[PDB]
């Protein structure tokens, strides 16, 4: 087996760039330890940055999108008794947020891909990466027992948070940036329909709360919680009397709940590593970065690693410019600094600590009143939440 470009996992980011790549002559074969069936299972990702939707419309999958996704142009944020909305459309000069399933952006891809003929590999297990710094590179794994090895010029390390690609790069040659929130998100999808057309971020004495949705008849919300809780110990009643514990009376009165769909405990934590590459191999999406959930940037991070991977691969195999790929972690880096810490504030700003101060809480309650009263406060949140350019 020989190919252009090896890609390790079959998630969003794989499939976007193995999609894009296709279409432009390259080819491409991707690697996936799980089933097809269990990445479909995955809820996650609701929210997507104009970055990524424009991106889904080059790679040609964004007809069900285009129908089927909810342009957002505003999100609220409750807290002490208020709630603000943030005009997004507004503040951040006409852009906005589309609302459209990670889920959805997934299976979408997975038909282009089924209907295009490219190559898929679903349960190749033990995949190893091998001589990332000759010319030749190649990845072995084992399916029904037989061990393959695959021949490329290129890998791609698209294989999420416990990926083996960037185990590959030496642990001598990175640096890697931690910090793990003493929280995590308790999530419930239901087919219920969403209590407000927009999102509604809550801070609430009780912890974090958040309303959102994935179409009219269909929302997912979220709770912050302990990171000691189990999710069998939150059966659907629970979750729902909680829920409108913590959300302004008038909106916990229009709430329509109903059994779940789905329900996970989600930790957060913020992971940075640099640089991005090793030789033939550039690592893209969660492989090289995690991002709390609370500002949306994951998913929205990983389409411009991988614009900006496919942008790079053009010009080397259209171009025979090869060289640009060495700029691969210093462009990608810049935005996810930047998006990391709009995410941290945002999880700084709107949950709970244990072990806070009374100074502390006054500061977290200060940044808020401030941020949401202030014309250029509020352009501050905005162009971070629609998403800033790409470079
Ligand atoms: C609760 C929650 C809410 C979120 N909300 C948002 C949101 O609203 N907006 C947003 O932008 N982001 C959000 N995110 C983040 C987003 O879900 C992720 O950043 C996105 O899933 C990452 O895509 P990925 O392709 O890099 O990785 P993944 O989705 O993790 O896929 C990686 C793939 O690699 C495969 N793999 C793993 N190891 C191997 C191996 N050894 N060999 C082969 N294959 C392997 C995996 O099985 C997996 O299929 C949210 C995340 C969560 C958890």
């Amino acid at each position: 087996m020989k190919t252009q470009v090896a890609i390790i996992g079959a998630g969003p980011s794989g499939l976007l760039l193995g999609q894009l790549l296709h279409k432009a002559g390259i080819d491409n074969v991707i690697l996936e330890r799980q089933t097809p069936d269990y990445v479909l299972g995955r809820i996650r990702a609701g929210v997507l940055e104009q970055g990524m939707v424009d991106l889904l419309r080059e790679a040609g999958v964004d007809r069900r999108m285009a129908r089927d996704g909810l342009v957002h142009e505003g999100v609220e944020i409750a807290f002490a008794g208020q709630r603000r909305r943030i005009d997004l459309k507004r503040l951040s000069g006409g852009k906005t947020v589309t609302v459209y399933g990670q889920t959805e952006v997934t299976r979408d891809l997975m038909e282009a891909r089924e209907a295009s003929g490219a190559t898929t590999v679903y349960q190749a297990a033990e995949v190893r990466l091998h001589d990332l710094q000759g010319e030749r590179p190649y990845v072995t794994f084992e399916r029904d027992g037989e061990r393959l090895r695959l021949d490329c010029d290129y890998i791609a390390g698209c294989d999420g948070f416990h990926g083996i690609s960037s185990q590959s790069i030496p642990a001598e040659r990175l640096k890697v940036f931690e910090r793990v929130y003493p929280f995590g998100w308790l999530g419930l999808l239901a087919d219920t329909p969403p209590v407000s057309h927009e999102l509604i971020y809550a801070n609430h004495p009780r912890g974090f709360a958040l309303c959102s949705q994935r179409s009219a008849t269909r929302s997912r919300y979220y709770v912050q919680v302990p990171l000691t809780e189990k999710v069998e110990d939150w059966s659907d009643e629970r979750f729902w009397t909680e829920l409108k514990a913590r959300l302004p009376a008038e909106v916990a009165e229009k709430l329509v709940t109903g059994p779940s769909l789905e329900k996970s405990i989600a930790p957060l934590r913020s992971f940075v590593v640099e640089p991005m590459q090793h030789g033939r191999l550039f690592l893209a999406g969660d492989a090289a970065h995690i991002v709390p959930p609370t500002g949306a940037k994951g998913l929205n991070l990983a389409a411009s690693d991988v614009s900006t991977l496919y942008r790079l691969l053009l010009k080397a195999y259209r171009e025979g410019r090869g060289e640009l790929l060495e700029r691969y972690s210093a462009i990608c880096l810049r935005r996810i600094w930047k998006a990391e810490r709009f995410s941290w504030w945002m999880t700084s700003v709107l949950h709970r600590f244990p072990d806070t101060d009374a100074f502390s809480q006054r500061i977290q309650q200060t940044e808020l009143e401030y941020y949401l009263g202030s014309e250029a406060g509020l352009a501050t949140i905005a162009e971070n939440y629609v998403g800033l350019p790409y470079e």
